[PDB]
């Protein structure tokens, strides 16, 4: 899982 | 799973 | 998947 | 899947 | 998983 | 489980 | 656990 | 082969 | 392949 | 083969 | 695969 | 494949 | 083969 | 695989 | 293969 | 795989 | 084989 | 695998 | 094979 | 694997 | 195995 | 791929 | 790869 | 890749 | 890799 | 890709 | 990919 | 790997 | 990817 | 790995 | 990477 | 390795 | 990886 | 990675 | 990595 | 090779 | 190879 | 070598 | 190899 | 060797 | 090697 | 060795 | 594919 | 794929 | 699919 | 793949 | 893979 | 799929 | 793998 | 897969 | 793996 | 899968 | 793994 | 998989 | 898996 | 897994 | 690249 | 890399 | 690299 | 790295 | 590295 | 490191 | 280190 969330 | 969300 | 989301 | 979506 | 989370 | 989280 | 928590 | 282009 | 470009 | 590219 | 280019 | 250009 | 830039 | 440029 | 990039 | 590049 | 670049 | 580079 | 890099 | 640079 | 540089 | 279908 | 069905 | 199903 | 099922 | 049906 | 079905 | 499944 | 259904 | 289930 | 189901 | 599963 | 199912 | 299950 | 179940 | 053969 | 042998 | 033989 | 035999 | 044998 | 046999 | 013979 | 032959 | 052949 | 023939 | 042959 | 003979 | 030959 | 063969 | 032959 | 073989 | 024949 | 032989 | 042969 | 011949 | 055979 | 080169 | 090179 | 070079 | 080299 | 020099 | 040298 | 050097 890649892409990082805020 | 790629693509940021914010 | 790819595509960022707001 | 391609294709930001706000 | 990678990617950094607030 | 790599990627920083504050 | 890699990834360093503050 | 797959690319697209956005703004 | 795959690339996609964003902004 | 996979890369994308954001901003 | 060549992918796309900006300015 | 030789993608889109801007510019 | 995986490898995204961001930013 | 060639991926994605900027400036 | 596994390798990302964060700013 | 070559990947991605910025300025 | 794994390894990311943080910063 | 070769990855990503930055300026 | 593992290695990471932070900051 | 030959991984990411900075500068 | 290769890992990342900086600088 | 979407395969056959019986019934 | 999406696979046959039966009823 | 997604198998078959029965029923 | 995602399997058969039955029922 | 291959899937074949029979009966 | 390879995927059959019999009976 | 994710295996096949029953009922 | 490898998987077949019998009966 | 995740391997098989029965009901 | 490899799975059957038998009846 | 995460091993099967009964019931 | 390997894991089939009987019965 | 082996396992299998049988009945 | 060897687990097998029977029964 | 497939397809069943008596 | 695929395909039961009677 | 799939495929059962009686 | 898979599959039983009688 | 997988598959059992009566 | 796998496989009860009887 | 592995599985159970009757 | 079925190559070139000579003499 | 099959390759060249010499007299 | 790659196969020349030289002399 | 099936390679060459000579004579 | 299937490897070249000669003679 | 990869082969040449040469002489 | 079958590897190549002389003679 | 790769595989060339030499004189 | 199934080496070479000479004569 | 990487084998060549020299001679 | 099984090795070369020779004669 | 790795295997040449020299002469 | 690694294996030569030489001679 | 290492062996390789010489003369 | 193929093709000899003298 | 192929094709020889006096 | 393939290809022998004198 | 494959190719004998005089 | 494989390939004999001379 | 494979290979003989003379 | 494999391999004989004269």
């Amino acid at each position: 899982f890649f892409g990082p969330q805020y």
